[PDB]
């Protein structure tokens, strides 16, 4: 009945850089998702203790959430856009793996995911 430590959002041993793609991921993609009415359950790590889901971190071994992604972007954690995109993908996939197809949280995820894909489609070329 304990949560794991949340994913790191900074690491002095991990190389980082700014790219126009990462800037787009923060200012366009993250910002757009963050303000969506269905965003709030994804704005921080899943609190399996409070939700009384004792099997959550037994099934989900690579947790990820938009709060973590937001901080990673703001804190200049990433080296490239692929790292950040993978984190988004992990967030959605986890939700679909743990929850049932009909569940409210899945329908909320699906709405955010559609939006994410619409924005990621126009990711700028690196320059
Ligand atoms: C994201 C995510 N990936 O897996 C699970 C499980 C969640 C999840 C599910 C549910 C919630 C939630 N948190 C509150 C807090 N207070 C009341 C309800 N809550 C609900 N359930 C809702 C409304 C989202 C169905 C949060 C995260």
């Amino acid at each position: 009945s304990m949560n794991p430590p949340p994913p790191e959002t900074s690491n002095p041993n991990k190389p980082k850089r700014q790219t126009n793609q990462l800037q787009y991921l923060l200012r366009v993609v993250l910002k757009t998702l963050w303000k969506h009415q269905f965003a709030w359950p994804f704005q921080q790590p899943v609190d399996a203790v409070k939700l009384n889901l004792p099997d959550y971190y037994k099934i989900i071994k690579t947790p990820m959430d938009m709060g973590t992604i937001k901080k990673r972007l703001e804190n200049n954690y990433y080296w490239n856009a692929q790292e950040c995109i993978q984190d988004f993908n992990t967030m959605f996939t986890n939700c679909y793996i743990y929850n049932k197809p009909g569940d409210d949280i899945v329908l909320m995820a699906e709405a955010l995911e559609k939006l994410f894909l619409q924005k990621i489609n126009e990711l700028p070329t690196e320059e």
